[PDB]
């Protein structure tokens, strides 16, 4: 089917009271004395569509004698795709569109709109006009540098992003400070000092800070930072491991030592990575943290190392960033490309193309708070397209979340789209110019440079072919993730994420119940073992409920261990960023069944762990 | 006598085995390796005086065939006053001096000293080369603001400076905060972020962060500021920045304060006496917060209303403008006793030599932030001040809490403040004026003196000199006393102004006895007593001590609070920044007997008030 078809089957789909209830909240823009000047999801559509469209400005491809009807066409589309929440860019985009712009300019009617209007907007986004998710700075090792690192995690909280850093440069506790014939604090009591100051900056009642923060396997102090939490409540953690997975891998299984030092340090120790490593399992079994990180891995398939390196995540894992590097973000709604017992692949085609130029014009319209990230923002463009209604899309496929078929299909889909994601890169850097540093890249100084692992797709000969082509003409770095979509996926009514469902009944602080569920699912069976089901949390043990539905209708902790990180597997295969994936576990899982977890997850393609053991908290 | 013939008295004289535990662990100087550079007192001396006798290179007076012997003779007078203990610098001028140079320079013998070695001296000092104590930043109502502001308290305290700031510039708690249409933290909440900043910064092992934070009293959140003792690095003061004499009426007429921010539209009125009573509560049950009299401060500041007094230092003892930061010195002036009476003959020519040592302090000076640099070199404020006070009063047997001690005090005082200005005139002449004189008070006006005086003869001289450095003025104010509580140690004398606090205890088993109580008390009965002196803490009680004696040897608790606030009057007569002392009180007084202590506070010169309550904590 053709996208504008698609678009008209979702358009005037209302979003459900729960997902106005939340819009009402944070996300309808108001004015300085708090009068609301949205008060309809299609309000925001159109603001954001007409700001993220002004780009177009500064498209050299078109002549100023059309660049009106060509902002025009595209402030359209783009308003479209969001009104139908087919698409949805990340928070940030939502919150700050046209900040700074004059409010008789942001709703007015696209056909009154004029090439001034358009200027206007454009050269009146004010210095609050922030609209990506995703950032990482880097804290060095000295006071100077940490505390300008705090007043830069400050300043990016402020605006609404989420910011994580690599703590390693810090030299560990006791060390030998010169300056002061002193001994250092060490990483995780400086990381004290950052939790400290987010507790007292956020973004109004929109947004609360989000951290990241990793220290590298190595460290002296990492035996203190795995036990770091149990405060730190603004910080989820991870070890990073920068070197590669296999060789952190074979030391495992040969029961090996790691030499933990530091190169501004006397400090040194020897420990056994399998102890470490029951260390780490044991602290996520009892809270969740800290995760792993496998930065070697993601600099593995980073087209700009080793020249730049990535160190760190944002906040929940899914970007890999350079220092200073921050991305912005959108999901595709999958769940709503379901036509008949296949996905509507005609449609979605349409939609990538479309996904990655409003993200890229996103780049051209985001002010950030300090200048160095402007800068490395500029010279990468990284993108992050992901998709939300995984989950609901397999139940409309009545397909087992948990089974080969499932993903099977993942990589398909995944792989697909990011097939015609890369092309549109091409198609931009044609149009709109490259990335300024795409000669320095991998793109163009080697032969078959892939930017993830492939290998569970007949997609991956045209993915190799496209790469190639990627050498001459190539917008954007990378382009793919998979993000936790924690709000977008509400506003959309659908599916988070990769995620399968929690639950098919449920309630936030109201009453939510699967949508495919009830379709499918006859409503007498459904009256009855509904209490149940609210009460057990799944399907498997209500009696009378046929085999076909449970099997279908699974929800996370349904779900094994390694059929969850199989699935993120299967993704990571086809994405050149990373993914936010939770490994849920049942309650009765052991320290041991987390470091199989572990084990598992250094053969397969991923690039980071989370884990989450059900009643751990 | 001649200063020379003092100096032969006390050159020679060693410090007390005590003094030299804590010049072991502090002050020497050592290697990378961290073995010792210097090993006794005297090798300190050789080092400072060589590093601020180098700023004499800078002398525009000196012809170049003179200037080696000319620096020659500074550094060996220098030496000799610092030797002998006569006078000694703030101890960050102890600590840090040097730092940067080669090892093969600082200690050399100075017949070996060519021009050249001076040059590279001067040439070497290193960003760490920070020889101030006393600092004073503001702190912006902006995040930006706020999180550089913290990030300078890291700096200043990493080489061993103590810093302040007035917070009231911050919005209350829940005012409307414009960027995020969120609500502010307010003062108090970010006082929380500067603190937990200081708990991983200091020098070393040398001394720990130290932290002044006011809130004036009309600031809406002064209440919960009062209560705010989390804050553990910080002495906390309310600021009055109105004229004292209009509290005082506010108070007597038992009239309101309006309580109100230029960034908040709250506003509320309180009782003057009900804020005076929380206040006096507070600081009866643990020492805080003290009294700031910014406005009685600005009454004597020649910059202002150009400059502007906001704040002081962690003791109090100067009041400093934005940015603005000061060293500081004291002369021990219980060794200038000498048959009955001061030796001024010799007291004039040590305060002739430490206001140009301190003087040329500033040339050699390194601060880590820029702006304090330019504000430091614009004005050049010093404050010399006395320490062995007390132990003067002693060999004059005159008892500190009495008129004649106070009249003494005024006239001493008095005398040094004449002599220090007289230098600043004749160093004006010599090296330059202070950037800033010309718009000055002591330009712009007739009759300008920068204390109230009233308490001495010297009062006619001194408004003559006062006349005189219209034309000729290198500083623009001189003096303080200070706590002195390391360098009173080092020269084996009593602190600042303060009386002795004990005249006998136990240092580690080791019996120390107040020196003068030594030699003239008789050796049989002090044996005799020193059992019930350790126990009592006071001679008032112990039966069979002389009548004179016990009224002559009196320490802090015998002296009630009046006759200590009225001590700390007569020397603010005469001194033009402020002046660090506590105000005793038994443990028996009563939250009435503060407030009397404030108001009679108010009535006096005192620029600001702090108590401690014996037993409170
Ligand atoms: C000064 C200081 C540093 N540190 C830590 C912070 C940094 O991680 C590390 C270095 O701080 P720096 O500010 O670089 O100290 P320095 O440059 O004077 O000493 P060096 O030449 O050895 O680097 O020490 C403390 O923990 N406490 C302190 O007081
Ligand atoms: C952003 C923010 C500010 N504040 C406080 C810090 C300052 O005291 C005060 C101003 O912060 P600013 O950073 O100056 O906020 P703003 O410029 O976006 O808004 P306005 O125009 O109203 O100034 O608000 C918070 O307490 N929490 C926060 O999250
Ligand atoms: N500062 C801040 N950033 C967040 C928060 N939630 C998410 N983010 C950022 O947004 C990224 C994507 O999260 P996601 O759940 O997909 O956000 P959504 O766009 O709001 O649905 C995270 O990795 C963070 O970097 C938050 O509560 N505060
Ligand atoms: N950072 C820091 N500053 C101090 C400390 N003690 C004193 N100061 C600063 O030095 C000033 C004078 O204090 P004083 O006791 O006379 O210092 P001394 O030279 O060490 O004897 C104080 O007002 C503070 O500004 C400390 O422990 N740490
Ligand atoms: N170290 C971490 N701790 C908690 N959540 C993490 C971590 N790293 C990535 N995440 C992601 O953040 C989200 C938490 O709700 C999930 O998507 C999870 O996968
Ligand atoms: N608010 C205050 N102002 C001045 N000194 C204080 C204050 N609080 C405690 N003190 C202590 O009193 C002495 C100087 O008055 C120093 O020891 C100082 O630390
Ligand atoms: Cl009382
Ligand atoms: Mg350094
Ligand atoms: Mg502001």
């Amino acid at each position: 089917m053709k996208l504008s078809d698609l678009i008209s089957r979702w358009i005037d789909v209302e979003p459900s009271k729960n997902a106005q209830i939340i819009l009402r909240d944070r996300y309808f823009m108001k004015d300085l004395d708090g009068n609301y000047l949205e008060t309809k999801w299609e309000d925001v559509a159109r603001r954001v569509a007409r700001v993220v469209a002004t780009a177009e400005l500064l498209n050299p491809s078109y002549k100023k004698n059309e660049k009106l009807d060509r902002i025009k066409e595209w402030e359209d589309i783009f308003f479209r795709v969001l009104k139908a929440r087919l698409f949805i860019p990340n928070s940030p985009t939502l919150f700050n569109a046209g900040l700074g712009v004059k409010h008789d300019l942001l709703w007015k009617p696209i056909d009154q709109m004029t090439l001034e209007d358009y200027e206007e907007i454009y050269r009146s986004r004010n210095h609050l006009h922030m609209l990506s998710a995703c950032f990482v700075v880097p804290v060095g090792d000295s006071i100077e540098e940490i505390f300008e690192a705090v007043k830069e995690y400050a300043l990016i909280t402020k605006v609404g992003g989420g910011v994580g850093s690599n703590f390693s440069e810090l030299r560990p506790k006791g060390s030998f400070v010169a300056g002061t014939h002193g001994k250092a604090s060490g990483p995780v009591s400086f990381m004290h000092v950052f939790n400290s100051a987010i507790s007292v900056v956020k973004q109004g009642s929109r947004r609360r800070g989000a951290l990241m923060g990793i220290l590298n396997i190595n460290h002296p102090d990492i035996e203190e930072f795995i036990d770091a939490k149990k405060v730190l409540n603004f910080f989820n953690l991870s070890v990073g491991f920068p070197m590669d997975k296999k060789e952190i891998l074979k030391l495992y299984e040969e029961d090996g030592e790691l030499e933990l030092s530091h190169p501004r340090s006397t400090i040194r120790k020897k420990v056994k990575i399998r102890e470490l490593f029951r260390k780490i399992a044991t602290n996520a079994w009892k809270s969740g943290d800290p995760g792993l990180a496998f930065l070697g891995e993601m600099n593995k398939y980073y087209p700009l190392y080793p020249h730049r390196k990535i160190n760190s995540t944002n906040p929940c894992g899914e970007i890999g960033l350079s220092d200073y590097e921050a991305c912005n973000l959108g999901s595709i709604d999958v769940a709503k490309f379901y036509n008949n017992g296949f996905v509507d692949l005609e449609a979605l085609q349409e939609l990538v193309q479309i996904a990655v130029r409003f993200l890229d014009n996103v780049i051209d319209v985001n002010v950030f708070p300090i200048d160095k990230i402007t800068k490395a923002v500029k010279e990468s463009r990284r993108l992050g397209l992901g998709i939300m209604g995984f989950a609901d899309l397999l139940y409309k496929l009545e397909i087992p979340y948990n089974s080969q078929e499932a993903r099977d299909f993942a990589a398909n889909l995944m792989a697909f789209i990011a097939l015609h994601a890369h092309r549109t890169s091409y198609e931009l850097g044609k149009e709109k110019g490259n990335f300024p540093l795409l000669e320095i890249s991998r793109y163009r100084t080697e032969d078959n440079f892939v930017p993830f692992a492939m290998g569970m797709s007949n997609y991956d000969d045209e993915i190799r072919e496209v790469m190639k082509m990627t050498k001459e003409f190539r917008r954007n770095v990378a382009l793919l993730t998979i993000a936790p979509t924690g709000s977008i996926s509400n506003i959309a009514d659908t599916s988070s994420g990769l995620e399968p469902n929690f639950l098919l009944a449920y309630t936030r602080f109201l009453l939510y119940v699967n949508q495919v569920l009830r379709e499918k699912l006859n409503p007498e069976i459904l009256k009855r073992i509904e209490k149940e089901l609210i009460e057990k949390g799944s399907l498997k043990d209500i009696p009378d409920v046929p085999e076909k539905i449970k099997k279908v209708f699974v929800v996370a902790l349904d779900i094994d261990p390694m059929d969850h990180l199989l699935m993120q597997d299967a993704f990571q295969r086809y994405v050149d960023n990373n993914i936010s994936k939770t490994i849920n576990m049942p309650q009765s899982a052991t320290v041991d069944d987390v470091l199989n977890v572990y084990l598992e997850a250094l053969r397969t393609n991923v690039r980071g762990i989370t884990v989450y053991r059900d009643g751990s908290l």
